[PDB]
């Protein structure tokens, strides 16, 4: 299928632990924010699909065997297409403490030189989901959020679709993906760093 697993939650959702826990599975390599972090010209990849070029999938996750995070999950109805054979987990999370994570870490700016074209490029990854309305706005983007979540359980089957807490770890993902439950702890990266 070329791609095993399309995260489809939002940041701030558990991703990076979801991120290391797919590795572990053997389902990766996983694309996530970090690799842009990692590697800041992938940045032109995610600035042409906003751009509203026809982006070539096999080549922006050339490497990769799944993805999790923005900036993929704003195409996430571009992917679910794309790759029909993938499964999908969408991250959920109490929406109220997922916005004030948000606003804390990767939604800092609404209130080294190498990511100077960062903010404005993932300005239109978050935009996809928000419009022109207001990102900081908690009762405004809890909508945005609930919204997402239905239309991803209405959008893909649910033989295909996992709604998925991170605080559930191995047993609930494993069975999912059809896997064995490993021995090491289930990940828990706090993602502060970055910030
Ligand atoms: N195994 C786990 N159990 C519970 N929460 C977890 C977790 N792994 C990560 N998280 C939480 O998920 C958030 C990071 O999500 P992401 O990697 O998408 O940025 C962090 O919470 P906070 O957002 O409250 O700090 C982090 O503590």
């Amino acid at each position: 299928t070329s791609m095993e697993v399309i995260g489809v939650g939002f940041g701030r959702t558990g991703t990076a632990s979801l991120r290391d826990a797919l590795n572990i599975l053997g389902m990766g390599p996983t694309y996530h924010t970090k690799e842009i972090l990692r590697d800041p010209a992938r940045l032109a990849d995610w600035q042409a699909a906003v751009g509203g070029a026809d982006v070539d999938w096999d080549q922006v996750f050339a490497g990769y065997r799944s993805t999790v995070d923005w900036p993929a999950a704003a195409f996430w109805r571009e992917l679910v297409e794309r790759y029909p054979e993938a499964k999908v987990i969408l991250t959920v999370r109490d929406p109220v403490q997922w916005h004030r994570s948000c606003m804390r870490t990767i939604f800092m700016a609404y209130r080294d030189r190498r990511f100077g074209a960062f903010n404005e490029i993932f300005d239109g990854v978050f935009r996809r989901h928000f419009g022109d309305g207001p990102i900081q706005d908690e009762k405004y983007a809890v909508e945005v959020f609930e919204k997402h979540v239905r239309d991803v359980q209405e959008c893909v089957p649910a033989e295909r679709l996992l709604v998925y807490r991170v605080s559930e770890g191995w047993p609930t993902l494993c069975k999912f993906l059809g896997v064995g439950v490993p021995i090491v702890a289930f990940p828990h990266d706090n993602d502060q760093d970055a910030f």
